[PDB]
């Protein structure tokens, strides 16, 4: 059977929150079968735990934020993308502050941490959510869709008209049958438009942002001197973001996500909308890994 996966060892890193600029200690720990990913604010007394599930996502302008009462864990999407990409079912994530460290702006550092902790197979069948019927949500010209697919595929299109984006692909469709999440998706850095980052900074936000953790573009050019890690790094980061947000379903997906100018809010709306309709999905396991449309 395809087994559930956790970490072999506890592993740690430090960084700063992108939004808050606050130094934060991060700890990844093994967890028992059927735990899922659970965040813990260990700085608080008592310690507050928030399961990484769609229903616990709050309403914020930027990034995916988990909430329980007045307690938050901000910017969970890149770490969760790495967890999803490596097929980690169960883990505890301890944080000393209200935001996951931004690291280099990609999922790469979290992939590195997870790999370094080691991968531990557990004695229980891994559960998958299979999309049975197409479900969609929209807001203006933004659209997010789950489509049935015998495998795992993430497609995304952005639609920027600014000169800096002219001629760029702005679209990608990744079938993970033949694409490596680690090598071809995980290192895509977050990005922002200079005018928008200026606005955030004027409000004392984006305090942790720097040339070391984000690609900055103005209307006409990429400002980062070194260029891009992938030729289509921008849309690849949107795909990274979607994979992280989708992991709030609590299980790996058998299906396709299609995003059109979508973001964290719409991604979460899609999850809640899918979850509510039991005719549109089912939970499956694989007693024979060879008969599975995916592999970790
Ligand atoms: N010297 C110096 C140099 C640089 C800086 C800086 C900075 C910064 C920044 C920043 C802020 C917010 C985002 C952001 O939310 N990006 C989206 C994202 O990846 N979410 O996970 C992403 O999905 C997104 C969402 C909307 C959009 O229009 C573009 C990208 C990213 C980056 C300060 C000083
Ligand atoms: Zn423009
Ligand atoms: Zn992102």
């Amino acid at each position: 059977m395809i087994k559930q996966r956790t970490l072999k060892n506890i592993i740690r890193a430090t960084g700063v929150g992108l939004h808050s600029g606050e130094k934060v200690y991060l700890t990844l720990k093994p967890a028992p079968v059927d735990t899922g990913i659970v965040f813990s604010r260990t700085d608080l007394d008592p310690v507050v735990e928030i399961p990484a599930r769609a229903e616990n996502v709050g309403e914020t302008t930027m990034s995916t934020t988990l909430v329980k009462g007045d307690v938050k864990v901000d910017t969970v999407e890149h770490l969760l993308s790495a967890m999803a990409g490596l097929g980690i079912d169960n883990a505890y994530v301890e944080l000393s502050a209200s935001e996951v460290p931004i690291m280099d702006g990609s999922a790469g550092p979290f992939v590195f941490l997870i790999q370094s902790a080691g991968l531990q197979e557990q004695e229980a069948a891994k559960k998958f959510i299979r999309i049975k019927r197409e479900v969609s949500v929209e807001e203006g010209d933004k659209r997010a869709v789950f489509v049935p697919f015998d495998g795992f595929k993430v497609s995304f299109e952005i639609d920027f008209d600014h000169p800096v984006f002219r001629g760029r692909t702005q679209q990608a469709s990744v079938d993970f049958s033949s694409t490596s999440f680690v090598k071809e998706v995980s290192r895509a850095r977050t990005f922002g438009f200079m005018r928008d980052i200026e606005y955030l900074r004027s409000q004392n936000l984006a305090l942790g942002g720097s040339v070391e953790n984000a690609i900055v573009v103005d209307e006409n050019r990429v400002l980062n001197e070194d260029g891009l890690r992938y030729e289509d790094e921008f849309v690849k980061h949107k795909i990274l973001d979607a994979i992280g947000d989708l992991y709030l379903l609590g299980n790996s997906l058998i299906g396709e996500f299609r995003g059109f100018k979508s973001g964290h809010a719409l991604n979460n709306q899609l999850l809640r909308t899918l979850i509510a309709d039991k005719d549109a999905w089912e939970v499956v396991t694989f007693e024979d890994a060879r008969t599975a449309p995916i592999s970790y």
